[PDB]
């Protein structure tokens, strides 16, 4: 039969949306192929809220048993989803095959679904994992065993600012920048082991693809092409594809936008510190903050800032960052947020917490020079007031904006006609268009 592409999303943080974004592009480019998109019901309802006729979503189990009482651990939801997922995805695919009358001919999946490799082997189909983050984090996972050998697994105390310069393209990353589960944090957690296994199996993939462009870092691109069978940069996606009315009335490059993505919130003390910096400078602002976290705001803050700032549970982030009024972005250093700031030409103020956030912060500050660090890695009133001054009012911000304009032009060319990402996407279309082997 003609192709039937199974797509397995990771239904946490901002993983499922960019995967749907590529599927949309793939479905338009391969109109004879049908696509079956698998995530949790919560995840699907959110991301599917104009859809190519050849895509249908399917709700699979979140892995939570009927009468389950949460222990309240971190990564509990992820753990439950992950343990059930081999079976959940299988049953979802059974259903899609029965509905379409087409066997699965290709398996596209978030790289986090590492057992997809085994599912693809058992099915007799190609495995096409999507790395949802940066090539920097892709590279440390692929090098997991080598990194653990060089550094050791008994701690990095006294070595935090040592350099990972034994890895190509990674000369500027310090030991401390590494994600939990490489050399520190709980190396025995399900999540650490999932990532360890992923790292070992990615070199076996038919192709690994990523929301980035080759020319971001030539050496890193070349190194990864040598560690993986096929490595395909096909982004940045966002260059390919009452907040605004409020912004309309503000001066150019004057507004600070604050957000920590979908799964991060600063501790209450840093919430206080940021509110004090905003208030003391009287800088115009839009702060995307969880409604539940509003309880941590100092008494009086909302009332004192009412004339010049908004605190909202959700903003139209991409469009805010593309508005001429915005002059700085206080961020957790998530990958999707980063590229949205680049599209808008807005300099970053980085406060990384976990995962790949420290790697992205290092890239922003030391590699691309498109943003700054807060002194000491935590929010303080004075530290943030200084960053705002640097970016909005001083020569530093002029330079950062220049750097951003230059970076975005390179990125635009990667996704233009004859761009490296445009060419890589043709390659991926050809891979997903292949019918199943006989
Ligand atoms: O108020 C908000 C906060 C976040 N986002 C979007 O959520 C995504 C955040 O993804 P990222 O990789 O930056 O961080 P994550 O949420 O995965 O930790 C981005 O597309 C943002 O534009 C948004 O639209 N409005
Ligand atoms: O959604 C998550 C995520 O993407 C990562 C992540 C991303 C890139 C990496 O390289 C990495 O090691 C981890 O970590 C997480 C850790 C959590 O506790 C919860 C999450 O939801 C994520």
């Amino acid at each position: 039969t003609n192709p039937h592409v199974a797509v397995l999303a990771f239904p946490f943080s901002t993983h499922a949306a960019p995967l749907l974004a590529v599927v949309r592009r793939l479905a338009a480019a391969a109109p004879h192929a049908v696509f079956s998109f698998f995530s949790t019901s919560q995840s699907n309802a959110s991301i599917f809220h104009t859809m190519q006729c050849n895509i249908k979503s399917y709700d699979i189990s979140d892995g939570v048993p009927e009468g389950y009482v949460f222990a309240g651990r971190p990564q509990e939801d992820i753990e439950l989803f992950t343990r059930a997922a081999p079976e959940s995805f299988r049953q979802g695919m059974v259903m899609a095959v029965a509905e379409t009358g087409r066997p699965v001919s290709c398996l596209v999946a978030d790289a986090f679904i590492w057992f997809a490799a085994d599912m693809a082997a058992e099915m007799g189909v190609a495995w096409l994992p999507f790395w949802t983050a940066g090539p920097n984090s892709l590279s440390t996972h692929v090098y997991i065993d080598e990194i653990r050998e060089k550094i050791g697994v008994s701690g990095i105390q006294g070595r935090e600012d040592e350099l990972l310069n034994f890895i190509p393209g990674m000369s500027k990353v310090r030991f401390r920048d590494l994600q939990e589960g490489i050399v520190f944090g709980n190396l025995n957690s399900l999540f650490s082991r999932m990532l360890h296994r992923m790292g070992q199996v990615l070199p076996k993939a038919t192709a690994v693809f990523i929301n980035s462009f080759e020319e971001l870092d030539d050496s890193l691109t070349n190194d990864l092409k040598s560690k993986l069978k096929t490595y395909l940069n096909i982004g940045p996606f966002n260059l390919i594809t009452g907040c605004l009315q409020w912004l309309k009335e503000r001066k150019p490059t004057s507004v600070v936008y604050i957000s920590f993505g979908t799964v991060t919130t600063p501790p209450p003390a840093e919430v206080v510190a940021l509110s004090e910096a905003l208030e003391a400078s009287r800088v115009p602002f839009i702060w995307s903050l969880r409604d539940k976290a509003r309880v941590h705001l100092p008494e009086g803050f909302l009332e004192k800032t009412r004339g010049y700032g908004m605190v909202v549970p959700w903003a139209p982030q991409a469009e805010v960052l593309a508005h001429e009024a915005v002059g700085a972005f206080v961020t957790h250093c998530g990958w999707n947020s980063l590229w949205e700031s680049v599209a808008g030409g807005v300099p970053l103020i980085c406060r990384p917490f976990f995962g790949d956030q420290r790697l992205n912060g290092r890239m922003v500050e030391d590699v691309l020079e498109i943003g700054v660090r807060i002194e000491g890695g935590v929010f303080t009133k004075s530290g943030l007031m200084s960053c705002f001054d640097q970016i909005l009012s001083q020569e530093k911000g002029k330079k950062l904006r220049e750097n951003l304009r230059a970076l975005r032009e390179t990125a635009d060319r990667a996704v233009g006609p004859k761009g490296s990402s445009t060419e890589n996407f043709i390659t991926l279309v050809d891979l997903v268009s292949k019918p199943k082997d006989v």
